[PDB]
């Protein structure tokens, strides 16, 4: 099955508003800019973003000029006629407008409240479909938690139905619509939903997982926002997964959940593998088409895992912009991030960049050895190893954040086709290195063991092993003489064939 | 409020059968020694054991002699002429008839399994104690498991509302008809039923904890059976309660339950306090009229905490009675266990023992350089610490195994008694030493903290605290911005 490759579309209400496609300055990444080739590279392009309004329905910001909407979607909805495999999705969300402290995050968690308010949503979410011509609905909300789990649950099994009925009324077999959402890549903000995993992807076509921003301003040590494994030398972090309603026992939960751990793309995939019913078809592994540079770091390790200097309000704070050659940050304000596009660009100019990388997370970075600067990002060589991780690994594909910030010619989307589909491109001997992986099992996704059957009347040393009732448990300590399952003295450790 | 001092009177079927008072080759300890200054020194005998037939109700041993029988508790409850608090309880099991692989295991699981066996067997409960004469119920099921659990919660309820009922239909306001349980003092047979510690506890006056047995020849390494506190030096054990039933999270988990740890008197009645809904006036500490004997043992340390080569087995998988001096141990074919009045007469015999004092474990043991000996045991100076951590926990008293191992004079009894209610006696000075003591925290136990009040809408960072619905929250990492109990980053670690 052909690798799913999804892009995001972002653009602004001030640049819909304004839309040209002959003027950089006000809007720096005009649909013009995907051309054929790039669009038969996608399998998805995820317009963003729509919201939620008051009235608890999918909407755009009340301040968007609808016929220039209409417009932008059509030039993306255009590009359907180069690759019949094509799908132009929407996004509802996002942090800005879901965060909990967002502007909108009242509504999300409102709409999916009762089945009326569900059913009010999820129809508002297939009329701005059709209306609009989009091919499928990608919600973003970041992130349901605690009472909100099952309502949302509960609002994506109606947006299905709908959109499956719409297939069928349409007739839509060839290119049924569908339905995804985006997913944390960290354990902290996955523990808010981690225990109802395989209800929340059971409706979708896939869950597009954050992998990256595992590294940023808000941490005291720098470090790769999205190494593929762990480097031993770098920072560990307290596994939140651990605190997950799940009803394990101390033994289990430790077992699934190592920590302190590596923030790596492999343990958010592998967390979500643990969980039963989670296919690893449905996951998808997003990547960064930017680059996060911290200022202040000390050399020694090339700027890796360095205390620094660096700003963490948001917005940038200061009118100091020191990330050395993007002038890209100086238009946005915010030296803190730089597309891939700028980087490049930076590594072109002479500005004292050395680019340099980690065999471990199988990342490049940046140093700035004059100035004391470290930058962490993804390119063409760190996609090899991604792309080669989600062939093994039987993922859906990659999704990525966001089409503008690859090169003019459109590298890194490039890579990422080559290495799922090219003739000419052989991965078979890339070494996948030594760097850490997570290594956690849980009582959803045990082993196949083989023991002698639990015999009722017998006493049970520490340690020992019988297969009772489908799997293979262990004693955790002795003179037991209770069945397994049955109490707090036996292990689930291996599933019986 | 009186502390409980509650011991237990057992006879065996043979014994009740034979039943004299004037020859103790036949009757070892008859009701007549327990006198009058006994009597009073007592709130409660628990008369052991009956059982649970295959008809799944409380029932005699079948082969006991009833008139034998009747004669034997009408002596008992005879003793209240003496002492108008005290109670005859009659207890239900004990490890023999209702251990997993007990002979009348099954009728145990199966008399809790429906609302009608349920109520058979409370209705058979109370039906002995009025036709006998007892003064309330005590069941000693070692153990319920988590299956059969809300089962016997259930059993306990439906005894409670019926004894409820009889207090007021035989006018016993100011001596209710009570009901008990003895219950594991180990964290390995308490993880079976201590997720639902508060439900089981509700129906009951008290909950004995067996707080002893704690070493045995079952286990690798010498130990005191019954320490207060315990020793660094010491074995350690695996915390079997992280492993409960609890849902609790991991964080929580390992607060409450620190893996290894000292199994000890202090652990198992800290255990218990941690569970919200268990009032510390309804626990009641179990103490050993009994020492458990090793032999095989090295020295360095007096005998403690070394291998050891005796046999695990019951019974007594052996005809070599190796306990020095000790005659009541040929009489009952095992060396490994002593009552209080034989290794006392042990000690003033010259057979080899010194007497050794732990001062954190707070209790007495014996040694025997020449045989490799070593005795675990309580005595009245071991009480006089757990005495007064009856009272400074405020525990609803103490339970001990049994009447008949105390020495001719009443000794032990007396102890206990005079610890807690003499005008005389004094233990404020009483230093309680540096022993380990359990320190996990839970729902329970929580310390009374205070903190700003939870606001909507603010943004914590790691370790912030804050006040919310009546506890004190803390956060597990940063950048929190939802409550406490809706957002799964804040830890409960206070109350008030
Ligand atoms: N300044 C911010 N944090 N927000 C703007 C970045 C958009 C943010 N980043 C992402 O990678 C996309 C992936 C899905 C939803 N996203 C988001 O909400
Ligand atoms: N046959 C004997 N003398 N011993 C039987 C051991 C009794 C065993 N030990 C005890 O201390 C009591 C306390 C409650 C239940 N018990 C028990 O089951």
């Amino acid at each position: 099955t052909r690798k799913a490759v999804i892009g995001y579309y972002f653009i602004p209400t001030n640049q819909i508003n304004n839309y040209t496609e002959t003027d950089t300055s006000v809007v720096p990444f005009p649909v013009s800019n995907i051309t054929p080739a790039k669009a038969k590279q996608l399998t998805h392009i995820n317009f963003s973003f729509l919201d939620i309004n008051s009235n608890l329905e999918c909407a755009w910001d009340p301040a968007t000029n609808d016929a220039k909407a209409r417009d932008v979607v059509n030039r993306l909805t255009a590009l359907k006629a180069h690759n019949p495999s094509l799908r132009i999705m929407f996004s509802i969300g996002g942090w800005y407008y879901s965060n909990d402290l967002g502007v909108s995050h009242a509504n999300y968690v409102n709409a999916v409240k009762t089945p009326a308010s569900r059913a009010k949503f999820a129809q508002s979410c297939v009329r701005i479909m059709k209306d609009y011509g989009f091919d499928g609905v990608d919600i973003d909300w970041e992130y349901p938690q605690a009472a909100e789990v099952d309502g949302f649950i509960a609002a994506l099994q109606e947006i299905r139905t709908l959109l499956n009925q719409q297939t069928i009324t349409d007739g839509r077999q060839a290119l049924p619509y569908q339905l995804t959402i985006a997913g944390a890549g960290g354990a902290f903000f996955l523990s808010r939903y981690y225990s109802k995993l395989a209800q929340i992807v059971a409706p979708l076509d896939y869950i597009n997982l954050m992998t990256y921003d595992l590294a940023g301003p808000w941490e005291k040590v720098t470090n790769h926002q999205a190494a593929l494994f762990g480097d031993a030398a770098g920072p560990t972090f307290y596994n939140a997964l651990r605190e997950a309603n799940l009803g394990w026992s101390w033994e289990e939960l430790t077992r699934a959940f190592p920590s302190p751990f590596s923030l790596t793309v492999d343990a958010a995939v592998q967390q979500h593998l643990m969980m039963e019913g989670v296919p690893s078809a449905k996951i998808v592994m997003g990547v960064p088409f930017y680059g996060r540079a911290f200022k202040g770091v000390s050399g020694g390790n090339g700027g890796q895992y360095s205390s620094h200097s660096t700003p963490g309000e948001d917005p940038y704070p200061s009118t100091d912009y020191w990330l050395v050659g993007c002038e890209e940050c100086v238009r946005d304000k915010d030296p803190r991030i730089a597309s891939y596009r700028q980087l490049e660009q930076m590594l072109q100019g002479n500005y004292g960049y050395q680019r340099l990388w980690n065999d471990k997370t199988k990342t490049p970075y940046l140093y700035h050895a004059q100035n004391g600067l470290f930058v962490t990002y993804d390119d063409a060589e760190s996609f090899k190893y991604k792309a080669k991780y989600i062939k093994q690994q039987q993922l859906g594909g990659v999704m990525f954040w966001h089409l503008g910030q690859d090169n003019r010619n459109g590298d890194l989307l490039a890579a990422l086709d080559r290495y799922f589909n090219a003739a000419d491109y052989d991965d078979s001997q890339l070494d996948m290195g030594t760097g850490l992986r997570y290594t956690g099992v849980g009582p959803g996704n045990l082993p196949i063991m083989t023991a002698p059957a639990y015999v009722p009347g017998t006493t049970y040393a520490q340690g020992a092993l019988v297969s009772y009732q489908g799997y293979v448990w262990q004693t955790k300590w002795g003179y037991i003489t209770s069945a397994p399952g049955s109490d707090s003295a036996w292990l689930k450790v291996g599933r019986v064939a």
